[PDB]
């Protein structure tokens, strides 16, 4: 009885009629594949679970990555608890792509809401693909084939988390492994082959095939086409909630106003490989 | 009893306990008009109601505007038609308040949703009091006293109203009666007395006292800010929901995601006073 | 004799040893036409000419248009008196090619500078060909073919020019007759075949094949770039000056830095052909 | 000593002093108030040597020399630009010279040694023409705001290099020269007159702005503060000299003649914390 209901034309869509607590058939994981393919993005209601069962869900549509430095659920190490009274969240509130500074960015991720306040909090994602097939051919022409650098420094910069030396020293650390490097401005996804747009605000510095002034003007324009409502969902929390999405494809952003609230997240990270 | 839950900080929420199709009481006016003037939109779903009653519950807030152009019920023409058979809505998919070309702009509107797509054509609003309370210290000090210019013609263009003789003519009648006009970039609400932004992308070309170049520049920031996720909320319909905002102090936006699917929607708008 | 003295790489150059207040031979005037070609506005000092002598040596380089509207003098209606104390040239202080909404816009022009303020009131002329040239591949490969409507209303707006029952009846007649059009965003020059960046910020309103988002943020870049110092020239003028410039690949600015004192120019314009 | 205005928003020539000499305190005076109505000043056909150029500049504040570029040995105040040698291609970008530093330069003298036949001019704008145009409301918003310069703007990790000695040479420069704030509307220290005080080159963020604002704005006065009407464009000829002032201005040098030579010999004065 898995049914999925489309939340909007440009992506998302709502699953029910599974219980992911539990081992999912072959039928199932087969049915919630296709949907994110086509859909991107999907949630689930009313799905309590524990991290090992999250875990346990995930990796049927992927290997699993272990934070070394995030927080961690000590016998699920695939399960990273982001609890906002222990951990800082900043990087959340742009408009990103996960990790997109890294050669393989993630595949996915499955979120498990725990703890929310009253409200606040939504979470946003926009479609790259939507985006893509929205740009005027001639811009879409002119993009598909061209490059872009990505840089972790600029969602973290020297400027906030290298404020004391403890802090310094981390990122300096950072920077040292991970140099800006190149991506796509325009990425086929490497199951469905659809084309998406594979900039974003949090990472991207450069289209490395047009000058600083052109580039500059070029992102701009990029940033706020592919984040426009056409493109875009709104998810409002709940607990107990599940969102599973293909980090590929997708941009998020995670609304901060819901301070000094507490709210509790569960995540596991699906790895990813190269994006071309 | 009447329940009112906020869907986001910023604004929004959704009433219920309220039967809309009958006379509601005093106490139930004043609870929904408080809710107002907190929460700026709010939403009833599962509110079948026919334009009688629509209009009767909208004239408990206001005095209700008769259209003299667009299609209306005609035993109840306070109440418009908003079709797809009968009406195309190119000038919704960019956001606005409505009528601040007026010098008396509309005080809000009951929206009531008859028949829909199966998805898509959500409605965003975005307040203007949390906007203008997030801006900076210097510019909301720098903004607050200064005036715009509001010009329907921004929205609705020569060449819309389009080719021969008598549509200059008939536009350059419009013109001379609804010539461009001026309200406070900085609005305060004449009932609860707060402050909020008060420009929209959709007419307004001109902050007065700045010169054009700088005039151009801090629009296209207004506009970005006051419609960035924190200050707003994204609505998904159903049939039979009502939405009733408050005109003085949001802007919306309507996306265009379900053409040409029908889509049909039956508005009641309430006078307005003059902003100061 | 004829000597040619460029001002700088991207354009310009002063032509002297040629006497224009007589009639100059074939041999002369095909030196200056190559000059033209070549650096694309000439300026000639210490070059006292009447009207009638203008108009007969613009005449060598094309057919000369008789203005309907503005000054002229009344022997040699094909110059025209631009005297601040009788007309205002206040929007000649924004980058601009002359009459680009027109579907021949001007071929180019000769003025000759009367009488001028001690200092201020300087001319800079921009390269449309050097301009198109420094854009990177992706860009040029983008734009060459792509179109763009030009609007005199843009440089006449009715807030302006509007305002007068009398003012208001010739800027509809103008109107009326003046439609928006089109031309090529990059323009081959009609004798030298060299391509040439053809928008301004005068006169262009919208690149035709892209959307409006999209239009606008390459407007604004290609403005900005088109006018960079790398190509463009700045002339400080002296009395008995003339300059001739070809409008079809260029743009220019008057510097509006000296008033109230009064600058007195005669210019003759060059009838020119449709862009392609 | 005649002075003439190139323009109303800056600029002025000079003649009728022989500045490869010493010049008399009231001379001195006359240019310094020259400097301070005007901004840039030019002299032409004022061919001088480096101890010249030292002696003339140091009568305007004390010289500084630089720890890097080639320099002028027995006058080693005096820095030789020398295209053949050194690369000034970043000289090609709206700047402020060194507002990364808490002090930056009071100024510069150059004198035009070598010269292609055209190309390489340079240009000025005034912060205070600039200031001054500002509509009302935003000069009282902008006066009173400070601004991040940060020499990382125009050199950035990738300007350095790739290599691990690269990378700590940078990090070494960093800590050397760490962000710092000016104020967005510099008051000029001895004329009082204010100015916009923010450059493309070093500015990266108003301090007292959110992120979104502050870049809106900046944009708005990088733009703004370098519209032809507050800008003069010099074409060079040899044995020219300019003589600015860094506090209220910024220039442009434009990068249109290689592989031509292009040599000119400057002195930097000393200058003081921006208010
Ligand atoms: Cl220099
Ligand atoms: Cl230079």
């Amino acid at each position: 009885s898995l049914t999925i209901t489309p939340l909007s034309p440009a992506l998302g869509a709502q699953i029910s009629g599974v219980d992911i607590s539990r081992d999912i058939s072959a039928e199932e994981r087969d049915a919630i594949e296709q949907a994110l393919l086509q859909h991107q993005v999907l949630f689930l209601r009313d799905q309590p679970i524990n991290p090992e069962q999250q875990a346990r869900f995930a990796a049927r549509f992927g290997d699993l990555h272990i934070h070394p430095i995030y927080p961690n659920v000590p016998d699920t190490p695939q399960v990273l608890v982001l609890d906002t009274a222990v951990t800082d969240v900043r990087d959340n509130a742009v408009w990103h792509t996960d990790v997109t500074f890294l050669p393989t960015p993630a595949l996915g991720a499955v979120l498990s809401a725990k703890q929310l306040p009253a409200y606040g909090g939504d979470t946003l994602w926009a479609s790259g693909i939507a985006a893509f097939e929205a740009l005027s051919a001639p811009l879409r022409e002119m993009l598909d084939g061209l490059t872009a650098t990505h840089d972790f420094t600029k969602s973290f910069p020297l400027e906030r988390f290298g404020t004391t030396p403890q802090d310094l020293a981390r990122w300096e650390a950072t920077r040292r492994n991970n140099p800006p490097l190149s991506h796509p401005v325009v990425r086929t996804h490497p199951v469905s082959g659809r084309k998406a747009l594979f900039v974003n605000e949090g990472f991207t510095t450069r289209i490395n095939e047009l000058s600083e002034l052109e580039s500059d003007a070029l992102l701009r324009l990029l940033f706020a086409h592919a984040t426009r409502p056409e493109f875009s969902i709104r998810w409002r929390w709940q607990e107990n909630d599940v969102a599973f999405w293909d980090n590929r494809v997708t941009q998020h952003f995670a609304v901060d106003d819901y301070r000094p609230n507490r709210r509790v997240m569960h995540r596991a990270t699906i790895l990813g490989d190269a994006p071309f």
